[PDB]
RNA sequence: GACUUAAUGUCACGGUACCCAAUUUUCUGCCCCGGACUCCA
RNA sequence: UGGAGUCCGGGGCAGAAAAUUGGGU
């Protein structure tokens, strides 16, 4: 009569807004969702509701278990025939049903012996209600022989707790792009998957039949389904707004953006790197600490202010913690700065007996051969029942309520309908409230076909791609071009389930399975999910196993074990013998051979070209968001990817380096533009270019897909990962910029151990052979190193050496005067200065017309110079990775001692080295910007006692009114403590308005801040000058001189007017943006709003004596150098009447000669903390770099190679220790090739320098360069007195600081007392002395 | 009971949150003169 | 009434500026 029957899901099921029947066509959801569990709030406000799934509903779905069943027992089941019944209400004769089929019935031949009617009626007839009282109106549950009651769900209730709202997709099968979406409730099915019902059943002569229906009922609401018969946010946006108001405090608010980013990647690592304080420290004996963690929030570290939060909020999951509290700052720093959903006929179906009804199970697993992404709206707007861009994550991935990668039901079945459309030849799109069923080969299959919803045992947080896009005019960033996108690792297997109920099993469906198959000699080729283009989802099919269930003859077993739906994984795990009765091993799955529409259109679908990139340069893809939160503190690391590994069960413990998919379709993108000519098109929109043909519009999708370019050499490396310092070098100054210092952890790349990258991309079929065309010449593009991988490309990083595909896919002859000083002092009795100041002067030339890098301009020249680079100086780049390279630190604690820049053992001149040099010497050369500048900086100068504005008695005296005032003060604190403690501060008076401008007040404040006491704290604060500190305030007894200083103390430091960057003229300042030009040294080398068009590539040393050898030393090639201090620009500008010389060039002496001969006392008089050991070059060593140019000018190239190779007996200084003689280059081109690859003779080489010259002419308003003034400056700076057959061995060397001093050349007026002293040399002489190179400075010119 | 179904008709497993974008642009691991404040002849 | 003086020591920066999403169906 009556029975509870629960119908338990196995899928996130369908929710939808429950309606009435009359309101539910007003919203187009609800009619989507007639066939879904419904949803009716309770109260106001829309927050709380029930769930349930009508009786209508599973009445349908009851109907059409029957129709299935008596169809395959050709309408008698259980002995009992039964009639094809009736489903045609006329709308005359009674009210049509609220549901109306669209698909045909599964109908049979009628053997029943007498017509149905109320009196007499076959089991079909009662379980459709045909004849009792209950009709299309419903009066009361007694008059239904058959009722089904609304299944409530059993477990106030919350939606947002039980569902979560999706936008699902259709997907255009030509363009790949989505034609349309529509929103989804997806309930919890583990949580919530139960509805409890009641079908009450009169007439009990169907109820065998009818049982059975809950049996073959295998999905309902969208999910598989079986009938059994029976504020923590708020407080963490608190603490972000606190921390997001310290970091405004310090001026930093803009790293709140990278904070947000790197909190939310501490959800990869584990509470530890919180707990245990694993977040990168600062550098060593540094006040700051790290530029980020060590932030102070509220008086203390930002990394324990974390760790505090993570203690307060522990409640949560740390994921739930770091995820939270990355969006709320990533929300304070943002406010601090096509929906489509959806004549009656009944066509009867009635299938031959002779073929029978069979249900093939494909079980498996989906495993992601690279890391996979399947779009999810934000969840800001994917709240339920709720249908500043408040978005951290960019492109958020599928996950479920428990964190569990999950790919949807839907994704996997619409991939598969692609797949099927695609080998059946021909398919059709998929159209929305068609009241008839596509007749379509595809629409056909997919029908007999369910799948089953897939989510992982991982639940481990989803790893962030970076992705940026390049702007094609300026090779930098686009601007408002960067986001990131939340994606699971590769290797991670989800349990995929295949249901086909049908006569055969259909030959494409095998096809699709082949094909997503990798068996042993394939790959897996389920593109599931989205961001294919960059091989996102490439998924295959593994472990695969298919059963059949004879559905004709062993239904009953069927209908027990409910087609064993939610046990499929447990049917995967079992073996053969385990399997239930009626399931057998289908062994009849045809070979992929066998398969006509997987060769003929599954196969040929995607072209695996595969190929390996040799890297002969350290490689460096940036990723600073995961630097930031790993140890070593590195500013740049190379990119790294969490990868799953199945054996394990986990993420593999040494992530796979890797040049992203994304950064390698990119290039390849970038490079078929540029040979084409379409990068350069302004905009891409309905375009139809061979770029945007291959690579995909906004409309039309890639026909070409890239993989990660996997590094494959990494076990070889000894040590994988270079650490490579860089500075900036002020243009002014030969030190580094303030600020300007870094390090990168490349790859460790070299020519003799390259990195091997190898990576894939797939061909659509029927490519055209242009486009293929253009591929294999953009991959000979970067086989011809035209396009480097990763960042700082220009300086050397990720130079392609060469490309293994896979098998189954000139000297300048100018000879300088240079000076006549040396020249005269054959004896070598004059002394110069080491460094000499070059003013080329304020008269700088700015082309407004930028050369793009769009396009291979046909004019302009693109090439390679190959130049050999000669030391006449012994040679310093130290290797900073390691400042105990030399193993001398346990020796000499605090010594720092580096090897010679080195990678993988073989010495080297880094790119950015070179560059730089050259870049300084080409500015020089062209009267470009000072690119580097400490604009910044201020200038103070100590002021003696002069300050012209233009006994035995007394010392008792004396003593007597210090007793008298040290026991008043001592009277005053034994009266009252305090009141001494002010009056010595001097906040109260103790017996016995000029204004102040921001400037000067700022000035003494400098002066307070750079006060430099005794290093001994100790005694520092006992007998530093003692200001009330900080700021100038009110009541601060000061000094003041009519006002224009304001100095704490009496005979303080005289300030600047203005700082070194107003001491410079406006014209030289660092080019900024691109609207104002760019100076011919910043067009060349390029700035921060233009990618540089000169590549500077790694020197690689090959011959030459290899060391210079010294016996001193205790590494034999080693040496100690002199106390290199900080330059002062107080001596090159005395006063602030005295403007900036200009830029600073080093003399080319050997006076490395007296540091090598005088090793011993380097070592014993100085200190070790001051002076460095370094592993050095010797004379005559040779390295090889090349530059590689692109749009270069012909004056413009011949101007660089003029850089190169300025003369005979000019030369250049690189690496440490220039002032003391060392690094004297000489660059000698070997080849100049340029491409349209010809190689260019020494006439138009020359010809080029010769009209190189022209434009230096043309600007100044064979050659002789000297002609030039600042030339002619320039090249007697760099002249090389030793270089030639002259016996000149110039005495270069700096003056001490006076007579007393260490290093005083005795009866020598060398001393820094006599040539600071305005009387011996006034300032305006000095500067003159500074400013002409080769000037004798111990007898003064 | 009701919330919440209508019964001779629910292909919604009828729909891939899909397509487009190079974590990159610039930078010499570099370097010499200062650093303090008073004293009473 | 103004006189100019007593010292030989000492590291620095260690990332900066940008872009942090836009379009489509
Ligand atoms: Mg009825
Ligand atoms: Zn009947
Ligand atoms: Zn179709
Ligand atoms: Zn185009
Ligand atoms: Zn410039």
């Amino acid at each position: 009569m009556n029975i509870t029957v629960e119908l338990t899901f196995f899928e996130p099921y369908r929710l939808v807004e429950w309606f009435d029947w009359d309101a539910r066509k007003k919203s187009h959801s609800a009619m989507r969702g007639q066939a879904f569990a419904q949803w009716t709030w309770k109260g106001k406000g829309r927050t709380a509701g029930k769930s349930f799934i009508t009786g209508t509903l599973v009445r349908s779905a009851v109907i059409k278990a029957v129709e299935e069943l008596l169809s395959l027992n050709n309408g008698k089941w259980e002995g009992v025939p039964c009639c094809n019944g009736s489903f045609q209400t006329d709308e005359s004769k009674g009210k049509k049903p609220s549901f109306l089929r669209k698909r045909h019935t599964l109908q049979w031949q009628a053997n029943n012996k007498n017509i149905c009617d109320k009196e007499e009626a076959c089991p079909f007839c009662i379980l459709l209600g045909r004849f009792d009282n209950a009709g299309k109106v419903h009066e009361r549950n007694k008059d239904y022989d058959i009722h089904f009651s609304n299944f409530d769900l059993d477990h106030d209730l919350r939606l947002v707790d039980i569902a979560s709202g999706r936008i699902l997709n259709r997907v255009d099968f030509d363009t790949g792009k989505a034609k349309d979406y529509f929103r989804t409730w997806e309930a919890d099915y583990e949580t919530y998957g139960t509805y409890t019902g009641r079908i009450t059943l009169r007439n009990e002569h169907a109820k065998k039949l009818l049982l059975a229906s809950l049996g073959f009922v295998d999905k309902l609401c969208g999910a598989l389904c079986r009938i059994e018969v029976i504020d923590h946010n708020d407080e963490l946006r608190k603490q972000a707004e606190v921390i997001v108001e310290a970091f405004k405090q310090n001026d930093k608010l803009e790293k709140i953006r990278i904070l947000a980013d790197a909190i939310r990647t501490l959800r990869l690592h584990g509470e530890g790197v919180i707990e245990k304080d694993e977040l990168p420290d600062g550098k060593e004996e540094r006040d700051k600490g790290h530029h980020l963690w060590d932030i102070k929030v509220q008086g203390t570290a930002l990394r324990t202010k974390l760790k505090e939060l993570w203690q307060s909020n522990k409640d949560i999951g740390w994921r739930k913690f770091t995820e939270m509290l990355g969006s709320n700052l990533y929300l304070i720093y943002k406010k601090e700065t096509t929906e489509y959903y959806s004549s009656d006929l009944f066509i009867p179906v009635t299938p031959p007996e002779g073929i029978e009804t069979k249900e093939w199970i494909i079980v498996g697993r989906l495993k992601a051969a690279t890391p996979f992404y399947f779009g999810v709206q934000q969840p800001s707007d994917s709240i339920p029942g709720k249908e500043v861009i408040n978005e951290h994550t960019s492109f958020n991935i599928l996950l479920d309520k428990e964190n569990r990668y999950r790919i949807p039901r839907s994704a996997l079945r619409g991939a598969l309908r692609r797949d099927l459309r695609t080998a059946f030849g021909s398919g059709c799109n998929v159209s929305l409230g068609g009241q008839i069923l596509c007749n379509c080969k595809v629409c056909i299959e997919m029908r007999r076909i369910t799948l089953k919803d897939s989510v992982s045992d991982f639940s481990e947080p989803p790893e962030i791609r970076y992705r940026i896009a390049k702007n094609p005019g300026t090779a930098t960033v686009e601007d408002g071009s960067l986001f990131d996108i939340e994606v699971g690792p590769e290797g991670l297997t989800f349990p995929f389930v295949l249901r086909y109920r049908g006569h055969k099993f259909p030959e494409q469906l095998s096809s699709v399975i082949r094909y997503w198959e990798e068996n042993d000699g394939k790959n897996g080729m389920a593109w599931l999910g989205g961001l294919d283009s960059t091989g996102k989802g490439r998924f295959a099919l593994k472990d695969i196993k298919i059963f059949e269930w004879d559905l004709n003859q062993k239904i009953n077993e069927y209908i027990k074990e409910r087609g064993m739906r939610g046990k499929e994984k447990e049917l995967l795990e079992m073996g053969e013998s385990s399997l239930p009765d009626g399931l057998i091993p289908y062994k009849f799955f045809e070979e992929r051979e066998c398969l006509f529409p997987y060769k003929e259109n599954l196969k040929p679908q995607w072209s695996e070209v595969q190929y390996t990139i040799e890297v002969g340069s350290p490689l460096l893809t940036a990723d600073t968001i995961s630097a930031l939160t790993e140890p070593g503190n590195r500013d740049a690391i190379a990119y790294k990817k969490r990868v799953y590994n199945d054996g394990n069960n986990a993420i593999e413990p040494e992530p796979r380096f890797a040049v992203k998919s994304e950064t390698h379709r990119g290039i390849f993108r970038t490079a078929v533009g540029r040979r084409t000519g379409d990068l350069g098109k302004e905009d891409h929109e309905d375009c139809t270019c061979d770029m945007c043909i291959i690579f995909g519009n906004e409309h039309e999708s890639s026909k070409i897909r890239f993989e990660d370019l996997e590094l494959i050499n990494g076990n070889e490396f000894e040590k994988l990962e270079k650490h490579i310092d860089h500075v900036a070098i002020d243009r002014f100054t030969g030190g580094a910029l303030d600020k300007a210092k870094f390090d990168t952890y490349p790859l460790a790349g070299s020519p003799k151990k390259p990195l091997k990258l190898k990576g894939r991309f797939w061909i659509k079929k029927g490519f055209s052979g242009d486009h293929k065309l253009l591929i294999t010449t953009a991959l000979s593009d970067i086989r011809d190193g035209l396009y480097p991988l990763g960042s700082k490309g220009g300086v050397g990083y990720g130079w392609v050496a060469g490309i293994s595909i896979d098998d189954n896919v000139i000297n300048n002859d100018y000879v300088h005067p240079g000076h006549q000083s040396p020249k005269q002092d054959h004896k070598n009795k004059n002394i110069y200065y080491p460094h000499y100041f070059l003013d080329s002067g304020s008269k700088v030339y700015r082309e407004k017309d930028i050369i793009t890098h769009e396009e291979f301009t046909e004019e302009l020249l693109s090439g390679k110079i190959n130049c050999k680079l000669e030391t006449l100086t012994p040679l310093i780049i130290p290797d900073t990775s390691d400042e105990n390279g030399l193993k001398l630190q346990g020796n000499k604690p605090g010594h720092k001692n580096y090897k010679f820049f080195n990678i993988n053992g073989e010495l080297m001149i880094p790119g950015s080295e070179l560059r730089g040099m050259l870049r300084t010497h080409f500015e020089a050369l062209t009267k470009s910007c000072f690119a580097i500048f400490g604009e910044d900086s201020t200038l103070s100068w100590r002021m003696n006692a002069d300050e012209k504005d233009y006994v035995r008695d007394k010392n008792r005296v004396f003593l007597n009114a210090a007793n008298n005032n040290r026991q008043y003060l001592n009277n005053i604190k034994k009266s009252n403590h305090d009141l001494y403690l002010q009056y010595l501060k001097g906040e109260k008076k103790i017996r016995f308005g000029y204004p102040v401008d921001d400037q000067i007040k700022k000035n003494y404040e400098d002066i307070l801040d750079s006060y430099d006491g005794i290093k001994d704290q100790e005694v520092a604060e006992r007998f530093d000058t003692f200001t009330r500190g900080s700021k100038l305030k009110v009541g601060d007894l000061v000094y003041f001189h009519i006002i224009d200083s304001l100095i704490p103390v009496r005979i303080s430091r005289k300030c600047a007017s203005k700082t070194l960057g107003g001491k410079l003229d406006k014209a030289l300042h660092p080019c900024t943006g691109l609207s104002d030009g760019l100076c011919p040294g910043c067009h060349l080398f390029g700035t921060t709003d233009y990618k540089g068009r000169v590549k500077f590539g790694f020197a690689k040393y090959e011959n030459g004596p290899e060391w210079l050898i010294t016996r001193g030393n205790n590494p034999e090639r080693s040496l100690t150098l002199g106390v290199l201090e900080s330059p002062r620009p107080a001596f090159s500008i005395p006063d602030d009447e005295s403007e900036i010389p200009g830029r600073k060039f080093y003399l080319h002496h050997n006076g490395w000669r007296i540091i090598r001969q005088k090793q011993l006392e380097i070592r014993e008089t100085v200190q070790p903390e001051r002076n460095v050991t370094t592993e050095v070059m010797d004379k005559g060593n040779v390295f090889s770099f090349d530059v590689r140019f692109e749009n270069l000018r012909e004056w413009e190239l011949g101007l660089l190679l003029q850089s190169l190779d300025p003369g005979k007996n000019i030369a250049h200084k690189l690496g440490k220790g220039k002032p003391y003689g060392f690094g004297s280059v000489k660059i000698k081109i070997d080849s100049l090739h340029t491409f349209k690859i010809k190689r260019v003779p020494q006439s138009d080489i020359r010809e080029y320098i010769n009209k190189g010259y022209q434009k230096l002419i043309e600007w100044s308003g064979l050659p002789q360069w000297h002609v030039i003034p600042h030339i002619d400056k320039l090249y007697k700076l760099l002249w090389v007195p030793f270089l030639n057959d002259s016996k000149l061995e110039p005495d270069v060397r700096y003056p001490v600081l006076n007579e007393e001093s260490k290093g005083y050349i005795e009866g020598s007026d060398y001393t820094y007392k006599k040539l600071g002293d305005k009387d011996n040399l006034p300032y305006k002489t000095r500067v003159k002395g500074l400013t002409t190179p080769w000037s004798p400075w111990n007898p003064f010119q």
